[PDB]
């Protein structure tokens, strides 16, 4: 219920509007007849591809003169001509020297042979060299993941067989993939460059050519597929357990590679679950069982956390109003006082306490969701002294900081000083501390759940599995009888599901849909059919529909020159798109830099409520996140040109997190490379100088290309923070966002439409990464539907606009104009640097309607 917002855009522009849509050979749909009954002003865009059908993946065995991880030759250097017995021998003597020489190495080695895996080399060795699928199921801590990979090398060395193994071992997580590289790196002696080397997005190390584990992500290893897998001997596909969509949708590519070339060896590694599921799938395979030294665990639940600390807190079914007759009376009354929705951070303070009247020495594992909820315990602790550097220890664990850090926790803490690490699920199955007996639990997991319907990315805090508590459980038992506290009452515990959906069910497919359709796979729905548990229909559909809008798939869903750009770019397919039309506009460079910092954290540190002087100082007047990001970046890129130490002195004086602004660049460059290799030229992807103030026309499109990439978020602002959503729902302007006014201010924007990043709805709806467009903006790329009676015009059933039917005819003209130039560049990049005539002008009007000033705005005001 808001008025039509009037626009006050120029005669002169009208004209020009409705001058070159007649050149472009596209008439203006009339007014409707009448009033009530209103005509859209849509305009449907502007070829029959051969039917696909079952197709495999390629593979071949390990070669000598070939380098499997760069996917060539090698003409050039020592191991060129080289004979795989040469090589063999060179590889093995090498490595005998290194185990006599190396007495550090001995005490390593040493270490190695205590791990409960250590008994069963000889086992699993066996069952692998005979079978092509092998399950290696067993408990976390085991050492499945750090050395099973080696014992199939050094298996190969010892016995003079080095030239012919080449292993792929596919961690779920980004961080999984780097950290047991540079583990397995130092427990051989060596840096990852040498013969563990890893590669994830837009970072990679590679190793050496033969003899060698090449520790990726998923996502890296599919994208390289195009060719094949050519010269590997075993893929270990580690995690299985975790039910990563992109390990389960692996799985059905290497069962189709098992069934057509059966010399390939699989190797699955599991938890402690039902593994038979997998087993079944690839052919009833061996599960070869890992245990070990395991310890009986004392779990204790809300009621008995309350019962051994006396504590009392603040002022579907809630399961605190239950508790057990048994329990005491004030035990019943303190836990019904308690929210179920928010984690008791103060109870966590208490059992930290009840820990040390034991007088038992070992550390405690705090398992926390989010990163938002581990700064917020570490605040509450630090605050209180008795929590200091003398006492205790708190040491962070989530994907998102400095490796040096993530490190810190298996460090030894000296004698008397306590060790809380404040982690998420990475510790639950991926990773194992040893100092741990003590383990404190949430019994929550933050889930990435994206509606299509809504286009909401809620981060939800939902309650984990059976599996999941019994599993974070087993981590306080592998040094001695620990103690597990579950922060859920004995009652809630009943209302857990057995085990937790798979991202296969709950997450959208229009990455993988791509996939299938680059590595020629065949049909979307036909392969995701074959899946171990196949997705829901609906979210193919959606997935399918998604790519067509796109123009990544045509009528009989095969890949256009389009989609397969939008498939050989590890991002969205939207913001792929957005990046093709960037090169269009010769913007290609600043919106690659968008693009790319969209995978990473924002630079920006949090240092109290919202941003200071100097964080909103880079924003200047376009009320824009995305534009303060492009303008810490090129200020940062300047700070560089003075060396190392004036780069740190920058990020140090501005409060900018280094380590990002350089991920975020490094990222920038690879999806630079892959335009280039596309077609596109270098002389669209060049790093142009802008203002953030004065009149800048570059900045104009980049914002316009901003609002395409980020649609369907659009919001209008009302007053303070309180902005309205496309659904017709009231959502608040994210507190970190530059456009967030301070605790009851008014902020005068001169225009109230903003697309934005993410869609957040943790309690309310939270619109985060703002940027402010005008009417012009929202009507070219940030609306699909738009509706007119002769007067007002509806955009997507909500905002109305007063503005000429012919100006809004023509903008939606434009759009589908500029639609099917996208499609006839893609054929060919090559002619963006010579467009025709005609075109060049459309892109001119649509570069005059970017402008703040079409739209009658000046921004210096
Ligand atoms: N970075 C590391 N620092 C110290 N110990 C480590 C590190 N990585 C692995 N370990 C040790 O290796 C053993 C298990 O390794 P891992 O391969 O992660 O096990 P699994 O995959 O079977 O759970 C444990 O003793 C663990 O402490
Ligand atoms: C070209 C340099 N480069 N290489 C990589 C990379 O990770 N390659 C890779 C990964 C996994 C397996 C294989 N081998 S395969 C497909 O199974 O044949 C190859 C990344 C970068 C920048
Ligand atoms: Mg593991």
């Amino acid at each position: 219920t808001v008025e039509p917002y009037k626009v006050n855009l120029s005669q002169d522009l009208e004209h020009q509007l409705q001058n070159i849509i007649q050149e472009l050979n596209l008439e203006i749909l009339p007014p409707p007849e009448d009033p009530s009954v209103p005509v859209a002003l849509n305009i449907g865009k502007l070829p029959s591809q051969r039917q696909n059908q079952v197709g495999v993946v390629p593979w071949s065995p390990p070669q000598s003169n070939w380098n499997p991880w760069t996917s060539s030759n090698i003409d050039e250097g020592p191991l060129a001509f080289a004979t795989p017995e040469q090589i063999s021998m060179d590889l093995k003597n090498e490595l005998m020297y290194q185990l006599e020489q190396d007495h550090d190495l001995q005490a390593i080695l040493q270490e190695r042979e205590l791990l409960p895996v250590k008994k069963f080399e000889s086992e699993i060795l066996e069952a692998i060299s005979q079978n092509s699928v092998v399950i290696i199921r067993g408990a976390t801590g085991c050492g499945k993941t750090t050395q099973v990979p080696q014992f199939i090398l050094d298996d190969f060395i010892q016995n003079d067989r080095a030239a012919e193994c080449n292993i792929v071992v596919t961690q779920p997580r980004r961080i999984s993939a780097v950290s047991v590289a540079e583990r397995v790196a130092f427990e051989r002696g060596e840096e990852p460059g040498k013969s563990c080397g890893y590669s994830v997005r837009f970072e990679s190390i590679l190793p050496r050519p033969h003899a060698s584990i090449m520790f990726c992500t998923v996502g890296v290893l599919l994208r390289k597929l195009e060719a094949g897998i050519r010269g590997i001997s075993h893929v270990i596909v580690d995690e299985i357990h975790e039910r990563d969509i992109n390990t389960d949708f692996l799985l059905v590519v290497l069962r189709d590679v098992v069934q057509a070339y059966p010399e390939v060896r699989i190797v699955l590694m599991s938890a402690t679950i039902d593994t038979s599921m997998f087993c079944e799938y690839f052919f009833n395979c061996p599960i070869i069982e890992v245990y070990g030294r395991t310890y009986p665990v004392q779990e204790y639940f809300l009621e008995d956390c309350i019962q051994m600390t006396h504590f009392v807190p603040p002022p579907d079914a809630n399961c605190n109003l239950i508790c057990g007759d048994e329990y005491g009376p004030e035990t019943r009354l303190s836990m019904s006082q308690l929210n179920e929705k928010e984690t008791p951070f103060e109870l966590i303070e208490a059992l930290l306490k009840y820990i040390e009247t034991l007088n038992v020495p070992g550390a405690v594992l705090v398992f926390l969701p989010g990163w938002n909820l581990i700064y917020t315990m570490q605040k509450h602790l630090e605050m209180n002294p008795h929590f200091g550097s003398h006492r205790y220890q708190i040491l962070p664990l989530h994907s998102q900081i400095p490796r040096e850090e993530q490190r810190k926790v298996f460090d030894p803490v000296p004698v008397g000083v306590t060790k809380v690490i404040l982690s998420t699920n990475i510790a639950e199955t991926s990773i194992t501390i040893n100092d741990v007996v003590y383990v404190i639990d949430s019994c929550k997991q933050k889930v990435k759940l994206f509606t299509a319907h809504n286009n909401m990315t809620n981060y939800a805090t939902v309650w984990a599995s059976k599996t999941n508590l019994e599993q974070r459980k087993g981590r306080a038992g592998r040094v001695r009888p620990g103690f597990c506290f579950h922060l859920c009452s004995r009652a809630r515990f009943e209302r857990l599901e057995t085990h937790m959906t798979p991202e296969m069910f709950r997450t959208p497919l229009h990455e993988i849909a791509l996939s299938i359709k680059l590595l020629r796979l065949g049909g979307i729905g036909q392969f995701l059919a074959k899946a171990i548990e196949p997705p829901p229909l609906d979210a193919v559909i959606e997935a399918e529909h998604t790519l067509r809008e796109l123009d990544a798939l045509d009528a009989n869903d095969e890949l256009t020159p389009l989609g397969r750009i939008l498939a050989k770019l590890p991002i969205e397919p939207r913001f792929g798109k957005m990046m093709i039309m960037g090169c269009i506009f010769y913007v290609g460079d600043a919106i690659c830099t968008i693009a790319a910092a969209t995978c990473f954290p924002e630079p920006f540190i949090n240092e109290g409520k919202r941003l200071g002087y100097i964080h909103r100082n880079f924003a200047g007047n376009r009320f824009s996140d995305h534009v303060a990001l492009l303008s810490v970046f090129q200020a940062w890129d300047d700070a560089r040109m003075g060396g190392e130490e004036a780069e740190i002195r920058f990020c140090e004086h501005k409060r900018l997190n280094m380590a990002t602004l350089r991920m975020t660049w490094e990222a920038k460059v690879q999806l630079k490379e892959i335009l280039i290799n596309s077609g596109f030229p270098e002389d669209c992807l060049l790093t142009q100088v802008f203002t953030n103030t004065g009149p800048d026309n570059n900045l104009d499109v980049v914002i316009s290309l901003l609002a395409f990439g980020v649609y369907p978020n659009v919001c209008y602002h009302k007053e303070k923070r309180k902005i309205l959503t496309t659904e017709g729902r009231n959502a608040l302007i994210h507190k970190s966002s530059v456009n967030c006014p301070f605790s009851s201010q008014d902020m005068k924007y001169p225009s109230p439409f903003f697309v934005f990043g993410e869609k957040i709805r943790t309690r309310a709806i939270s619109a985060k990464g703002m940027t402010l467009v005008t009417p012009l903006q929202l009507l070219l790329f940030a609306s699909k539907k738009v509706q007119s009676d002769g007067q007002i015009v509806l955009v997507d059933d909500w905002i109305k606009l007063q503005i000429s039917h012919e100006a809004a005819a023509c903008i939606t003209g434009l759009r589908a104009a500029m639609e099917a130039l996208v499609v006839e560049v893609t054929k060919q990049p090559a002619i963006i640097s010579q467009l025709d005539p005609v075109n060049e002008r459309m892109l001119n009007m649509i570069r005059q309607i970017s402008r703040p000033s079409a739209a009658g705005i000046n921004l210096m005001i």
